[PDB]
């Protein structure tokens, strides 16, 4: 699709067999999701920007569907106010910024 | 141009008559920028990031080029990681998201 921004860019995504929705971030240089759980083993990790840092916990190799693509990748865990695909995962869907 | 999202998506912006590196950020809803001066009043605004809510500067109808296009709109001034270009100014410049 196309995706203007006149709103926030939101998609449904699949995760760990849970349909959530999450933002479309190019600003974002890693996936962050709200609570949930995740398998296999993770490590901490401190993410920072507006508002200053959270603690979140980081899980490598995990597969998301975004709005019916599959992808692989880290996916960090924690506190996040909102669910947020980054670009880690969005180069694997082929997304791009066009104008 | 398209833009991919192997790194990040750093462009040129020009305010004041000084350039300046922002970040494209979908995931952004204002357009944030380091301490510098602007012309005319501001207003309070409440902007909520990952890490929680902050107040900021709103300076309306501000001119800014943003990779060689014009847009003119609110910019926001306060303590932020790095310029943010957020979806009120890439909207001006036509800018969407494509997968
Ligand atoms: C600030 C940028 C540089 C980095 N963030 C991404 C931004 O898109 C961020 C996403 C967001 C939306 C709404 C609520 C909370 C966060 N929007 C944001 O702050 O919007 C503010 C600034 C103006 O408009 C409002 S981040 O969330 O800190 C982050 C950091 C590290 C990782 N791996 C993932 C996310």
């Amino acid at each position: 699709p196309q995706i203007t921004l006149w709103k926030r860019p939101l998609v449904t995504i699949k995760i760990g067999g849970q349909l959530k929705e999450a933002l479309l971030d190019t600003g974002a240089d890693d996936t962050v999701i709200e609570e949930m759980s995740l398998p296999g083993r993770w490590k901490p990790k401190m993410i920072g920007g507006i508002g200053g840092f959270i603690k979140v916990r980081q899980y490598d190799q995990i597969i998301i569907e975004i709005a019916g693509h599959k992808a692989i990748g880290t996916v960090l865990v924690g506190p996040t106010p909102v669910n947020i695909i980054g670009r880690n995962l969005m180069t694997q869907i082929g997304a791009t910024l066009n104008f």
